RNA sequence: GCCCGGAUAGCUCAGUCGGUAGAGCAGGGGAUUGAAAAUCCCCGUGUCCUUGGUUCGAUUCCGAGUCCGGGCAC
């Protein structure tokens, strides 16, 4: 029953200051919960803390990997618990921090044990999808695991290629392996949840946000990137909101203020959909990213003196 | 100044053989189990620029005006 803090919002909410003030008052470890801060040479455009805030409050979890390594839900929740024990072992408390609520979920909730990714039977799969469509896809699960194909739209693509490769890899079903849960989380957590008080706000630190990337070098870091030549568009880094629209960039698919209208588009889209995680999430405290920075002392109650 | 194209949803544009119109994008909402800053589902009434003409009826054809891209001329 150890204490741990999960300080989640979406982008621009201000998340990251409020975890170091915090970091100021109580015994607390940031450990980073966020799919594009794992990347090595993904400063910028991600938002990664500074050196001089890292200084102050060091965080777990960060340049972990490289752009061409994907990560997951899974790998974040085992690292997570072992950077948590790491931490209550040292008579302080975890505070989780990020916009990634997948990864929360997972680590919070568990996840029932699956097959990992097998790039040669996904390899497969896209094949069949350029021969006979993703429809063809999706009658086959429909045979073999209908609960799955009446919950997967044979329009998505990635989870229907998941919900096949589970069952060609154990001969078992989706359905039928998640009908075992995974572990939930064996701490005592106190979700806070921050964002600015109106979408509008919201969506001007988004774009305001945007060109001061730009304007701190963003273009460059991503042609570093853009220059290793082994980087692809398939890759979750790429991906990453700006980085795939800078990418069309460089490629000469689209001019630079198509690809600043497309980045804060992107980075807004991305910001509704955190919101919609967060709303009906159980147990979430709400704090205030515009000046009610002095948020921290909701945070000082709800978990009290520690 | 003259000629040729535009002028229709917040933006880019389709369309209406004359019977008041629809895609994409932007925006909004919802899903979310090893790619998740990903992937996908649902939501489209707007003085069809203005004004005359013809017409039962015009955003739609014709005339003129206005604004916007070009071109010719100085
Ligand atoms: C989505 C983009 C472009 C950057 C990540 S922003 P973030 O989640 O770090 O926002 P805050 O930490 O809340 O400022
Ligand atoms: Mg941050
Ligand atoms: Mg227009
Ligand atoms: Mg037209
Ligand atoms: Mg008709
Ligand atoms: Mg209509
Ligand atoms: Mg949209
Ligand atoms: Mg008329
Ligand atoms: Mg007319």
């Amino acid at each position: 029953l150890p204490k741990a803090i999960f300080l989640m919002g979406p982008t621009a909410s201000g998340k990251t200051a409020l975890a170091i003030e915090l970091r100021k008052i109580l015994p607390v470890e940031l450990i980073s919960v966020d799919s594009a801060l794992i990347y090595k040479g993904m400063d910028i455009g991600t938002a990664k803390p500074n050196a001089e805030e890292l200084l102050a409050a060091p965080h777990r979890l960060l340049d972990i990997r490289d752009p061409s390594q994907a990560y997951s839900a899974a790998d974040f929740r085992r690292d997570a618990l072992a950077e948590m024990a790491d931490i209550t072992a040292a008579g302080r408390i975890p505070l989780l921090v990020g916009g990634t609520m997948l990864y929360f979920k997972a680590l919070l909730e568990g996840l029932s044990p699956l097959p990992s990714a097998d790039p040669e039977v996904r390899a497969r799969i896209e094949q069949q999808a350029a021969e006979q469509g993703w429809e063809s896809l999706h009658r086959q699960l429909q045979e073999v695991d209908p609960v799955a194909a009446a919950r997967i739209h044979p329009n998505d693509p990635q989870r229907l290629s998941r919900a096949l490769e589970v069952f060609f890899i154990s001969g078992k079903t989706l359905t039928e392996l998640t009908q075992t849960s995974g572990d939930a989380l064996p701490y005592q957590v106190h979700q806070f949840a921050i964002a600015p008080a109106s979408r509008e706000l919201l969506h001007q630190r988004i774009e305001q946000r945007f060109h001061q990337m730009l304007a701190s070098g963003f273009e460059a870091e991503v042609r570093a990137l853009f220059a290793r030549g082994d980087l692809h568009t398939d890759l979750p880094s790429i991906r990453c909101v700006g980085y795939r629209q800078m990418w069309s960039y460089l490629e000469g698919e689209i001019s630079y203020d198509e690809m600043v209208y497309r980045g804060v588009c992107a980075t807004r889209q991305l910001a509704k959909r955190q919101i919609t995680w967060l709303r009906g999430w159980e147990g979430v405290h709400w704090l205030d990213s515009e000046k009610p920075e002095q948020a921290r002392d909701e945070v000082l109650q709800v978990v009290g003196a520690i």
